[PDB]
């Protein structure tokens, strides 16, 4: 189970990954485990955060520099944030991604930012 690709809109990969991976930084899952290890592996700094929500089977939000930012499925991440995605973005993300399981990457105030794909 490693980090296959990273899909985002408007953000640095690499911002993308620093994000999930801090969400996801004390998760035990698997797939967790994989997202953390790909930044760790890309020698990527994660930024701090204190507390964190998790949902089990729906997914992790966790507040980021003043943010919140949350991980999982994409209706959960949707569902999560008042911001909702154009549906042009929500196509474009969709087209990417449709060229394994695929974690998204939500922010409040923005919808969704991004999506990590697994192998």
């Amino acid at each position: 189970p490693v980090v296959s690709g990273v899909a985002s809109l408007g953000y640095e990969e690499q911002e993308v990954l620093k994000m999930a991976a801090a969400v996801e930084k004390t998760a035990t899952h698997p797939i967790a485990k994989a997202i953390v290890n790909e930044a760790e592996s890309l020698n990527l700094k994660t930024p701090e955060t204190r507390g964190q929500l998790t949902e089990p089977g729906f997914g992790t939000l966790a507040e980021i520099d003043g943010r919140f930012v949350a991980v999982g499925s994409l209706e959960w991440v949707s569902d999560r944030f008042l911001k909702k995605n154009d549906s042009s973005d929500m196509v474009k993300l969709e087209s990417l991604l449709d060229h394994k399981t695929v974690v998204y990457v939500g922010r409040e105030g923005e919808g969704i930012i991004g999506a990590i794909a697994i192998s």
